[PDB]
């Protein structure tokens, strides 16, 4: 590993607090003989110091000309300009929403792997960055809902009075939605999950939530109306549904939100692509007819040490495929390597 | 009840969102024949509307000249100027920290009852406003700690990696501290409670927390040092200890806080009286050597519907003592009435 240098930059995006490698993971790479260069204050968002990285065997310095640069968010034009020809870049590279990025990296002679493009196969389970970040997001979505609510989540019997538990509904039960159900349940909520994919029922039940069953043309309208009616009954509604490269599916109409009791909260995780809720204002928290509608845009950044640690393990699992005793040598017959590389033509 | 008018003002204090009666409680008073006047937008902080109050039988109007005015925070000079002679005022009246208030109310010919001065006796269990508000505060303290942490609270085993649970320590286990222990446990933390009163051990254990045992002159120093060392081991530390009318007890030294791991959080509930933590900046969240120190000043206001509902039940339980078929007639031979009245000389 001594001839291979891995570079970790500070994330430049507004509000970002994650860093692509954390000191514990850097320590493992150093122990294997790889050289790691970490940009000064790269870990500052996650409350790490430069000394933490140096203790893990890194040097503090310019990360951009490394043989392999590992980062979180897509690189800016100015960042790409600093990559050296023949290098590898690993990170979220927005293959759907930033298609020019692939072109730019190819022109720069950088071989680049998009973490979003890691295929959903058994061998890649440890490399699934979309899932690790979504786990953090689902957990923090519940904390945000509970923090904005005007009411307790758990049932409590106090000397002053008794209160019923909150009912929480999660719409879209992928990784974030499942973690939201689990976290809401921990906190004492009565929980219900809904997803257009029927096979998700088992997962919803496995975390102790009720599976919402609604009951083609005039039937589809009865269904939409049944979903709208169901939403009005909940104190906390968390929406998570995405379509890669497309607007977020509309799941919470204006009427549904308006029909919720005062002090209820809708936590819409889909704000970057338009929101699942018609009344969502991306990146803001607003009140509509006494109902709080909030649209966090980067929940992983709000819990940045564990978001970064999990992400770092995802990135290093992929990197381990790319490394041989000879240094950096991606095997393009490996499905994971071929599927995630955005620069190969 | 038809000849007795109860007035509910909008709280004027910066950041306050509670209201002394909520619509559900107003409904009960109306049903008994009492007239209730609620100031317009009094419930707006808790997301209630004027229509909610009118539906509960209230009229919307000037609350100050009522026979009984019920409010949350101590009245300002201008508010006192609007009370009518011969009226009753019930609320938090800061008997320790605002002694002139009693004098001012006496001069105004108002008979005033401080909720802080409700005696801690069996008959007054339903009237304990300090406790109901502290329950809300302990719960919201944990949500705030978990929201500021850079790490998960629960142990999780994910495809990306496993994380250990957070350890939470609560210093001062009265009502807020006990609810903080219970809430942290719900969320998945390993919990420990500490209090200078030994009899609190049973309460700490009853919520599934470990009781911290530390081990006169040089012994007291060994104890302080043992507490300091213990604090460094925790991911979330919640401090709640108060002395009525005096500075908050110092429980977390600068060294203790500094010795905590990066991304750990200290949630100090005692900021209004100086803070339990030496590094606390009242009403702010700061970072010191990678450790987050936060000092919320009004956690009840952050969950205002249930804080107000419980408070409303406390206030109305006292009010029921003061009411007879004849209207307002406090019996000063009743220990609760005599102990809580601050204007009687
Ligand atoms: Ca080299
Ligand atoms: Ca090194
Ligand atoms: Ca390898
Ligand atoms: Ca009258
Ligand atoms: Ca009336
Ligand atoms: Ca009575
Ligand atoms: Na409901
Ligand atoms: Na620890």
């Amino acid at each position: 590993g001594s001839m291979t240098l891995i570079g970790v930059p500070r994330e430049s995006a507004e509000g970002e607090r994650r860093v692509a490698l954390v000191p514990k993971v850097v320590e493992k790479l150093s122990a294997r003989g790889l050289e790691v260069v970490v940009e000064s204050a790269a870990g500052a968002g996650a409350l790490f110091s430069d000394a933490d990285y140096e203790r893990a065997g890194a040097t503090i310095g310019d990360p951009w000309p490394a043989d392999v640069v590992v980062k979180v968010n897509p690189p800016t034009s100015d960042e790409i300009s600093q990559l050296k020809p023949g290098s590898v870049l690993i990170g979220f590279l927005a293959p759907r929403t930033q298609p020019e990025l692939a072109s730019r990296l190819r022109i720069a002679d950088v071989t680049a792997f998009a973490m979003e493009s890691i295929p959903r196969i058994s061998r890649a389970q440890t490399m699934d960055a979309l899932s690790s970040q979504a786990n953090v997001a689902g957990y923090k979505a519940v904390l945000l809902g509970a923090s904005l609510s005007t009411r307790f989540v758990p049932m409590l019997t106090t000397a002053a009075g008794t209160v019923k538990p909150a009912s929480a509904l999660v719409l879209g039960v992928g990784v974030a939605g499942l973690q939201a159900l689990a976290t809401a349940k921990r906190l004492g909520a009565k929980t219900t999950g809904y997803d257009v994919r029927p096979e998700v029922a088992e997962q919803v039940r496995s975390v102790g939530a009720q599976w919402l069953d609604l009951g083609s043309e005039a039937e589809r309208a009865q269904q939409q109306q049944a979903l709208e009616d169901a939403i009005t009954k909940f104190d906390i509604v968390i929406t998570t549904a995405l379509v890669p490269g497309r607007p977020a599916p509309r799941l919470v109409t204006a009427a549904a939100a308006t029909g919720m009791q005062p002090g209820s909260v809708v936590v819409d995780l889909a704000g970057e692509t338009g929101g699942n809720c018609e009344l969502t204002e991306p990146g803001r928290t607003i009140v509509h007819h006494g109902v709080t509608i909030t649209s966090p845009l980067n929940l992983p950044a709000t819990m940045p040490e564990h978001a970064s640690e999990l992400y770092a393990k995802n990135v290093t699992a992929l990197l381990d495929l790319l490394l041989t005793d000879d240094g950096v040598a991606p095997d393009f017959t490996d499905e994971i390597v071929a599927a995630s590389c955005i620069t190969r033509t």
